[PDB]
């Protein structure tokens, strides 16, 4: 059990929790687990439908000739007894929330897409410990910041390979950065088959597939023992802006979150 005050892991709290929390699943792409199942496979393909992709086990074995595959899937939360983390969305509900403190003071602090700290850390902190990233969706990261790219295609993977090699892949649907300039040794990769998981389990199926930010909050309620999030959902006028600056169902996957608020599963800070 963790020392926290509540524990998100916790049973018979909530049965609406119960049904969809696995805690067999992993998040992150070990050698050990990059297996998928056939339905799995042929499901994350359907997602942006490449046109003859390159085999998935041969693409994977040359991703961690790259970067770490033995990777603890819940990145050593065995060693800890409470971790706290704040998830830190992209909404312009952050503007002039004073949030940065606050969210600093996480053990991990999530961030996504090309949301910048710099000039904004009153609102939105300095700390990074985690950035979720996919090729059309990258910028430069501090160093000590793990990336997690979240593949959403077979070259999403071999992006990964390129830009810290080759810098042989420089358009996907759009353009993408040739080179990033992250360290191999920071890279992590979201599971597909957690993907699926969120889609079919918390989502029930709705939307294309997940938006980042659901697969975000997902993503930490497995690796963390207390989530807070920051930066998600409109601000108090209704805008969605972002606060520097079709295919996910954004009503249902708001409404998962505030029903794991409802339940203390997660706390939201709604900001301006
Ligand atoms: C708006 C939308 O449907 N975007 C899709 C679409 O994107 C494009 C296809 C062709 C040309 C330009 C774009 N684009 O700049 O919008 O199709 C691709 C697959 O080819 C993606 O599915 C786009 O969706 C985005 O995918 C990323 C992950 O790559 C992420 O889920 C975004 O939230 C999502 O909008």
């Amino acid at each position: 059990p963790c020392t926290c005050t509540r524990c998100i892991e916790e049973q018979r709290v909530s049965a609406w929790f119960d049904e969809r929390f696995n805690r067999s699943m992993q998040p992150l792409l070990t050698a050990k687990n990059a297996h998928l199942e056939e339905d799995t496979y042929k499901w994350w393909l359907r997602l942006q439908r490449e046109k003859q992709p390159n085999n998935l086990n041969d693409t994977i074995r040359e991703l961690f000739q790259v970067v770490p595959g033995n990777v603890d899937p819940l990145l050593e939360k065995r060693l800890v007894s409470c971790r706290r983390c704040a998830v830190v969305g992209n909404s312009g509900n952050l503007k002039e929330s004073y949030y940065g403190p606050q969210i600093d003071s996480h053990d991990f602090v999530l961030r996504m897409n090309k949301a910048p700290t710099e000039g904004f850390e009153a609102d939105v902190g300095s700390k990074t410990t985690h950035h979720f990233v996919y090729p059309e969706s990258f910028r430069e990261l501090a160093q000590e910041v793990s990336m997690i790219l979240v593949p959403f295609k077979t070259t999403d993977l071999e992006w990964v390979i390129s830009a810290t090699t080759t810098g042989r892949i420089s358009h996907t649907y759009v353009p993408v950065p040739a080179k990033i300039k992250v360290k191999k040794e920071k890279i992590l990769i979201y599971h597909p088959a957690f993907i699926k998981y969120v889609f079919d389990r918390w989502l029930q199926g709705h939307g294309r597939y997940p938006s980042t930010g659901i697969l975000s909050v997902i993503f930490s309620l497995h690796i963390c023992d207390e989530v807070d999030l920051y930066g998600f959902g409109a601000d108090s006028k209704g805008n969605w802006h972002h606060y520097w600056e079709g295919v996910h169902d954004g009503d249902f996957e708001s409404n998962v979150t505030t029903i794991l608020a409802s339940i203390n599963k997660i706390r939201i800070f709604k900001g301006r």
